């Protein structure tokens, strides 16, 4: 029993991660094969990076420009170039922990971990999810660019996410290892700001879901709903729309707890409409949308990684 | 900024994590250097389940009974002994893995990552803390035991924690990797039950403060309070006593944000009165109790 916010062992990442420091800059870079990966932006200076001309400073740059300590071992680069926004450190050697892995770029609503790391070193580990407005709320700070994200599907590790900004309000963004952003942001000082963020109905469907199967079953009801109807109060609570696709993939909770997806939304109808009423769910009082249905299921059946 | 239940890295860890067989059992066991820890139940028959006699039950066992699987590798056993709640089982292979390490038994309100495994490997890391009724609100399915807690201090790893069972509340209880269980519990199904549990209130006096830290202010007030009178109050809501210890724990946060500790005090008495009106703090709608003091320097520097 029990229920937690809970992130996939690190380990496989721990032993990709380097220190990389250009000038006066440090940050973490992700070592696989031969390849450093880190982002652009290390590169610049403060007045560079208000409006910087990246191909410009970098071609100023040569291999010998960028310390690369992995552990307290220096790694010799051979080789830079890059990729949209991130910085791509040939080195001579291959990483002999190179984990068995993918880039993969996530979609909003689904969730990874998030490795936190200061000089190379891995300090943190944290559940995050892509924010429909393509941040995530994550904890970082000075020091932790170049900290990555990553799921693990069986021994494969799916790097999906390079931190490289916080932005004013203090969520963060990044983007996926080929160096495409996550969401309308560059990387420059300018100005920048999170649009207006919405909740993830989904999984807020898979954690109500994840209470049921941990016995917190106060807030189900005799009512069912339809997708419009449903979708229309989502609208008005500034939750995502609920696609079929979505029903779809939470069939198997809809059987295993004999609630129906729409059932279920009905409960979560009332719940916008009418609050808690001082009660909680799963030790929270609001409602959690962190929790994809593939996590529910993972947790609730204790799926395991090598 | 952010502010995140954090769990410490775990790959320390997992390279310690292998299955331990003894019958139709298995569970999770620790291989640290030439050693295997796990729970001593793991020799349990379904008949010993609510009076076993470990003692006589262990002398009945051979090395050869204890199949350890480290990966895809069997590890010879070559010796066994039992020290409390836990067996230690004697291998012929030291751990080529094993990290910087120490035991340490913590206190409630201690904070350590979990490191949930089944079949000897990893499924899941989260961040835990000791309640005050010395049971843990965990995340463990059959299969789980011999899971462990740590911290990781500069690349030292304390084991803090080893679990044994899943009490009817649905929280869980272990032991220290000495095999010393936390709190009145014994690895028997005889019908026992957690205390009544209370909230860590030094902790959620530190997140507080990790809130002022982060940019938020708008619980504070113009009050303060005695340290008695605070005890009187929040003893009212299910809060654990705040002790001086605690009120001189707080000392760095208070130094760092310019409230002091009394002054908190006195937002948090009023927080308990009022609730939140709508309002979060720290992305949250209740007061959080699962961050030490300790935790909120090393997340917010
Ligand atoms: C001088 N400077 N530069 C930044 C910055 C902005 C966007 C990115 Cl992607 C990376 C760094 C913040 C400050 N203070
Ligand atoms: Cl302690
Ligand atoms: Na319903």
């Amino acid at each position: 029993s029990g229920f937690r916010k809970m992130a996939f062992p690190s380990g496989k990442v721990e032993g990709c991660m380097v220190q990389v420091t250009c000038g006066t800059t440090t940050l973490n870079g992700l070592w696989l094969d031969d390849v450093v990966y880190c982002p652009r932006h290390v590169i610049c200076t403060s007045e560079d990076m208000l409006n910087p001309n990246y191909e410009d400073l970098l071609i100023r740059k040569s291999n010998h420009n960028f310390l690369v300590q992995a552990g307290n071992v220096q790694l010799r680069v051979i080789g830079h170039s890059m990729q949209n926004c991130v910085l791509k450190l040939k080195v001579d050697t291959a990483n002999p922990k190179t984990p068995k892995y993918k880039f993969v770029r996530i979609q909003p609503g689904q969730t990874f971990s998030v490795l936190a790391c200061y000089n190379g070193s891995p300090s943190g580990v944290y559940q995050c999810a892509m924010r429909p407005n393509f941040t995530i709320k994550g904890s970082f700070l000075n020091g932790s660019c170049g900290s990555v994200g990553f799921n693990i599907d069986y021994d494969c590790v799916s790097f999906c996410y390079m931190h490289h900004m916080e932005l004013p309000t203090g969520v963060h963004a990044g983007t996926d290892l080929e160096g495409n952003f996550y969401g309308p942001f560059v990387d420059r000082q300018t100005a920048q700001a999170a649009g207006t963020d919405t909740t993830i109905t989904v999984n807020v469907l898979a954690w109500l879901y994840a209470a049921v199967i941990n016995g917190d079953r106060w807030f189900l009801n005799r009512f069912t709903t339809t997708l419009n109807d449903f979708n229309l109060v989502a609208m008005k609570y500034n939750y995502e729309p609920l696609t079929q696709d979505h029903v779809d993939i939470l069939g198997p909770l809809s059987a295993q707890t004999g609630i129906a997806v729409l059932d279920m939304c009905a409960s979560l109808k009332e719940l916008l409409q009418n609050g808690m009423n001082g009660r909680t769910i799963l030790g929270s009082a609001l409602l959690e949308d962190e929790f994809t249905p593939f996590d529910v299921v993972r947790q609730c059946s204790g799926v395991t990684f090598q």
